[PDB]
C-alpha cells in the first residue's frame, strides 16, 4: 500500500486521543486524517465520501465502535472499508464480537507509532492492498 494520502477517519470521543493518533499516523507519512467524537458523527463524515481507512474506539457515548462498524459494514457504498478497532483492554468477547461485524484489525492502546504500522500494514496485506 503506497498510497500515503490513503484518507483516515480518527474517531474517539477524547480528543487527546485522536490526536495520538493523528500524530502517530503523521509520524508514519500519513497525514490525510479527519476526526469524528462518536458514531454518528463518524458516519456523517464517511458519507461525505472519500475515506480509505477508519480507526475508532470501542466505547464512545451514542453510538459505539461496534454499532459504527456495524453501520459501516452495512452500508454498500462502505461496506468493505477498513475497520481498525482500539481498545484499553482486551477482552476475548469483545474481539470476536468486533471478528463477527467484520472488524479488519483490534488494538490496545496505548501503543507506539511502530505498533499501529504493524496494524495497518498486516491489515493491507490481509486485504490485498
Ligand atoms: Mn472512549
Amino acid at each position: 500500500m503506497a498510497d500515503k494520502e490513503l484518507k483516515f477517519l480518527v474517531v474517539d470521543d477524547f480528543s487527546t486521543m485522536r490526536r495520538i493518533v493523528r500524530n502517530l499516523l503523521k509520524e508514519l507519512g500519513f497525514n490525510n486524517v479527519e476526526e469524528a467524537e462518536d458514531g454518528v458523527d463518524a458516519l456523517n463524515k464517511l458519507q461525505a465520501g472519500g475515506y480509505g481507512f477508519v480507526i475508532s474506539d470501542w466505547d464512545m457515548p451514542n453510538m459505539d465502535g461496534l454499532e459504527l462498524l456495524k453501520t459501516i459494514r452495512a452500508d454498500g457504498a462502505m461496506s468493505a472499508l477498513p475497520v481498525l478497532m482500539v481498545t484499553a483492554y482486551a477482552k476475548k468477547e469483545n474481539i470476536i464480537a468486533a471478528a463477527q461485524a467484520g472488524a479488519s484489525g483490534y488494538v490496545v492502546k496505548p501503543f507506539t507509532a511502530a505498533t499501529l504500522e504493524e496494524k495497518l500494514n498486516k491489515i493491507f496485506e490481509k486485504l490485498g492492498m
